[PDB]
């Protein structure tokens, strides 16, 4: 239900200009257009995307670090500002990140990942693309990424779920992932 | 070489009472990171540690971070003196960052770095232990904190190395890079 509520709030084009908001959660990963569908699915020149949820909290959407995802020019400067809004923006109460199911935790995603990790604020995870695998290939998949997530356990509770937008699958845990992180801030 | 024969000058527990140094350099790191290890194979050798370094200026060993024996108040309180310090020391041209290369970059070691950014001085991290580590860990490891610590080249010179006090390695880098920093302040 927490995402149904969502409404477009605002754009900004650089991290430097954040609104303050009260409350916010993050979502990041590889592929703007996997992220993209993943919110359309939640909440029925890529910027930085803030919506509205229910008692003044927020949720971002930044642009994808993947190849082309910004100018190539620019990435690698990209990366370090998205890595060090992880590690240091104090209203960040939880992190999404979308990571495609056939290709999960490249090397950026685990960067992002250590950059978010000295927060000690938790993380959840959506493979998407999930239909792209048979469902003996989800379950296995999502079983090898937990286990290879087991080391953040040290400060973070890191959860994980399959996720399609084409087949509608994960809207339900998702909302119950993130909807618990604001009950327990509030 | 820069730390070679340097002699200790004097111990303060208190900021008030820190001497007027004409330049200082700073070591810190986590409580068992092994800056004492790291300090005595460079010099050949809670409270703070002055030593005067053959050039006439001095290096400063700020008490570690992060004991788990002390009580949580303690440890508070010299993280809050620690970032004072880091922060408003006027003379203070550099940072020695010891980690543990185990285990780098933690919490703590990030405040740190995030207490002093804003000097925009230069920062040398040793990644200490590295004998504890295999080759391609070593190099890993140096790959993950660099990439890492790369927000902070926005408004300083970060430089990395692996150290390992017990095998003698990465002495020389050491010794170049932080005097380095004195050669800039023309002396
Ligand atoms: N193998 C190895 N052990 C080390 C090294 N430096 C320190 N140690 C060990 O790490 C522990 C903590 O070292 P210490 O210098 O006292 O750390 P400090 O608390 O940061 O001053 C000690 O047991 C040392 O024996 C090193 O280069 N290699
Ligand atoms: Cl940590």
């Amino acid at each position: 239900n927490l995402f149904q509520n969502a409404k477009f709030f605002t754009t900004v084009n650089h991290l430097k200009d954040l609104p303050d908001t009260p409350l916010e959660i993050a979502f990041v990963g590889r592929s703007n257009a996997g992220k993209s569908s993943a919110i359309n699915t939640l909440t029925n020149t890529q910027h930085i995307n803030f919506f509205e949820l229910q008692n003044g909290n927020f949720m971002v959407d930044l642009p994808g670090y993947g190849y082309a995802q910004v100018p190539e020019a620019v990435r690698a400067h990209w990366v370090n500002l998205l890595g060090d809004y992880l590690r240091h923006r104090k209203q960040l109460i939880g992190l999404v990140l979308i990571m495609d199911a056939r290709h999960p935790l490249k090397e950026l995603d685990i960067r992002m990942l250590d950059f978010f990790h000295t927060t000690g604020r938790p993380v959840h995870i959506l493979l998407s693309k999930a239909d792209k695998l048979s469902k003996n290939e989800q379950i296995k998949t999502l079983s090898q990424v937990k286990k290879l997530l087991k080391p953040y356990s040290d400060r973070q509770n890191i959860s994980v779920q399959l996720f399609s937008s084409l087949k509608k699958q994960g809207i339900d845990e998702a909302n119950r992932t993130v909807g618990s992180w604001f009950d327990a801030a509030d």
